[PDB]
């Protein structure tokens, strides 16, 4: 296939079925990271690798969907589609945020505490989480948490200065505009 994203630009398309081993293996890599796993183990699961200009990106599409990823720390994260597909109570936390950190998300920003306004879930320093614009509950970023969940609980409430949770993916980065195409 080919594809024409925002941002990214033309992108040339190969496709092809997760092995077996290959799916049971990505079981195994993402039950340690989250509550559950949010899709059937009947589930359609295909590797997507797209060239565009700079480079090279891969997505695993789950029933046609573009949801996950493989990070530069070897571990496998959602895209934001695979939130709206399948929701965020599979995460083991999110956080909330105001409406300014919910924008500076959109631009790039890591999530400092100071935006911060609320914590659901338990998680630990280094756990997946997800930042939600409190609002209407978009999900804006997908990170790495900073700080264990009991401590973020005191920490928003104090507006401490300091990092919450360190980006990874966030409304209309690359990755974002190449999965929104995608998924089209």
């Amino acid at each position: 296939h080919m594809l024409w994203a925002r941002l990214v630009g033309l992108a040339r398309l190969e496709a092809r079925a997760l092995s077996k081993k290959e799916r049971r293996s990505l079981l195994e890599r993402l039950k340690p990271y989250y509550t559950r796993i949010p899709f059937s183990e009947k589930a359609d699961l295909r590797l997507v690798k797209a060239r565009t200009d700079s480079g090279e990106y891969e997505i695993i599409t789950v029933d046609g969907v573009p949801c996950l990823f493989e990070w530069s720390d070897g571990r496998i994260y959602p895209t934001l589609q695979c939130l709206k597909a399948f929701g965020v109570d599979w995460l083991k936390g999110v956080v909330l945020v105001d409406k300014g950190a919910a924008i500076a998300l959109a631009k790039g920003a890591h999530l400092m505490i100071p935006g911060v306004v609320g914590v659901e879930g338990s998680f630990t320093r280094g756990d997946v989480v997800a930042a939600l614009y409190h609002e209407t509950r978009t999900p804006v970023m997908v990170g790495v948490a900073e700080v264990d969940s009991s401590a973020l609980e005191k920490l928003y409430r104090e507006k401490a200065r300091g990092r919450a949770v360190r980006r990874v993916h966030r409304l209309g980065d690359a990755l974002w505009e190449l999965a929104q195409e995608v998924g089209k």
